[PDB]
């Protein structure tokens, strides 16, 4: 079960840093400061609070915002590499917890798709707490694989 978490945990970690590297092959800033803002999200989660953390995210961003669901956000849109290196932390965090790996996968997400930064607003504090377990999960794994591919 944790092996199968991990599994998926590393297979979506894969596809999101891949991605990152794909479509900004030739622009190591935006690789830089994904890999930088994937490295400090941990200690900012522990001192703020997930939800805190994803408004952060949120609060960097060129406004307005026609939709702050994370499903709405296109990182590439962004007009800095800071902006669309937090524009894809905030949608790759919330799209594992709201949907993990896929309807298909062992991992489904722990929200049932909504909208990570309201679910952690209503839920028990407990709930909260498992879900930033989770977002840290993630987030380790994104770290890993942002070192081993992209650009600092």
């Amino acid at each position: 079960d944790i092996r199968e978490i991990e599994q998926e945990r590393a297979s979506f970690a894969f596809k999101v840093v891949s991605d990152i590297k794909d479509k900004y092959s030739q622009n190591k800033k935006v690789q830089g400061k994904y890999s930088s803002y994937a490295e400090k999200a941990p200690t900012i989660i522990l001192n703020n609070g997930l939800g805190a953390t994803l408004a952060f995210f949120l609060s960097k961003l060129e406004k307005p915002i026609d939709d702050v669901d994370y499903k709405s956000i296109n990182p590439e849109s962004f007009g800095n590499a800071e902006n669309i290196a937090y524009a894809f932390l905030y949608k790759h965090l919330s799209t594992w917890l709201a949907e993990g790996n896929g309807k298909d996968s062992a991992f489904s997400g722990l929200t049932n798709g909504e909208d990570p930064l309201k679910y952690i607003m209503e839920k028990t504090a407990i709930d909260v707490a498992i879900s930033t377990e989770e977002a840290l999960s993630i987030l380790n794994w994104i770290k890993k694989f942002a070192k081993a591919m992209l650009e600092e």
